[PDB]
């Protein structure tokens, strides 16, 4: 369609299909493998540490149950908010 | 940052800051603003319809309250999952 957010969602669904499109579901996978997707396709857990280190372990906390694209996008978003101080003015 | 899935987050923060960063919060905006953001970020009036309005109507529902970055990313995730049968197998 050639809109800029279409290329964001295209990127997210193509990188999700890089780990789900092996197997019997293309919208879900295990908590274990989404965690792995994030640290491979997004360099962040080497620039940053605090909270990112639990969110990683918080999929792997139960690990081998399924997730949909929601638990993917809230974690990508929540993790972005942990260094989005590039968009603040001050401590608030 | 600079790995392929960043360019999705980079897009989402670049677009969202163009309708939050009108006013004194560069991380929140109204339910009216999220509605404006999405209908300029994507064309939607020609593909899958109608089930795309009760989501936007669910912004109208409380229209003058605020919205965060996460409501924004789960609404777009939800809406992408609501009409990309184009990613599936058929069948359920």
């Amino acid at each position: 369609m050639e809109t800029p957010l279409e290329k964001a969602l295209t990127t997210m669904v193509t990188t999700f299909h890089k780990y789900s499109g092996r197997e019997g579901s293309k919208l879900t996978l295990s908590r274990k493998e989404l965690k792995e997707l994030i640290k491979k396709e997004l360099c962040l857990g080497e620039m940053k540490e605090s909270s990112i280190d639990d969110l990683m372990k918080s999929l792997d906390k139960n690990s081998d149950q399924e997730i949909d694209f929601k638990e993917y996008s809230v974690f990508l978003t929540m993790l972005c908010m942990a260094y989005n101080d590039f968009f603040l003015e001050d401590n608030k």
